[PDB]
């Protein structure tokens, strides 16, 4: 749930700010930026987490290797979403393993999920 989000967002903000000194507080607009840039696969194709999520993680996704649908991500609609923390830190370096070929650092993922957290209304 929501709770759950906001407690992963000070945990990895911690942990960002001792590899990373100068990294102080999460940002919401590197969270948005990070969910919608274009990135490179080995093959060239561009794509980015919002090609599966699409552009608002409040909304129903489309993972595109499959066609299935994906629930939302925001927690404040989908409120599943972090309900188990623990298995949620495994799931979502796992997650970051397979679509970007290694872990999400700290700052992203608190950036990230401060971002997740923002987004409470699906596109209508
Ligand atoms: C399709 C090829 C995807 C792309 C690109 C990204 N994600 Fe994804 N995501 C996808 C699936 C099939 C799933 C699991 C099914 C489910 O309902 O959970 C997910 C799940 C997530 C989650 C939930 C937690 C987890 O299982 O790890 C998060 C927070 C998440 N995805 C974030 C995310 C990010 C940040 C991405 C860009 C780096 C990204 N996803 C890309 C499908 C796809």
């Amino acid at each position: 749930d929501v709770t759950n989000a906001e407690k992963l967002v000070y945990k990895y903000t911690n942990i960002a700010h001792s590899a990373n000194p100068m990294y102080e507080a999460p940002s919401i607009t590197d969270g948005k930026i990070f969910f919608n840039r274009k990135f490179k696969t080995p093959s060239g194709k561009e794509a980015a987490c919002a090609s599966c999520h699409t552009n608002n993680p409040a909304n129903v996704g489309k993972n595109i290797v499959t066609g299935k649908e994906i629930p939302p991500l925001a927690p404040r609609v989908n409120t599943k979403r972090f309900t188990d923390i623990d298995k949620v830190e495994d799931e979502f370096t796992k997650h970051c393993n397979d679509i970007l070929g290694a872990d999400c650092s700290p700052s992203e993922k608190a950036n990230f999920i401060a971002y997740l957290l923002t987004e409470t209304k699906p596109t209508k």
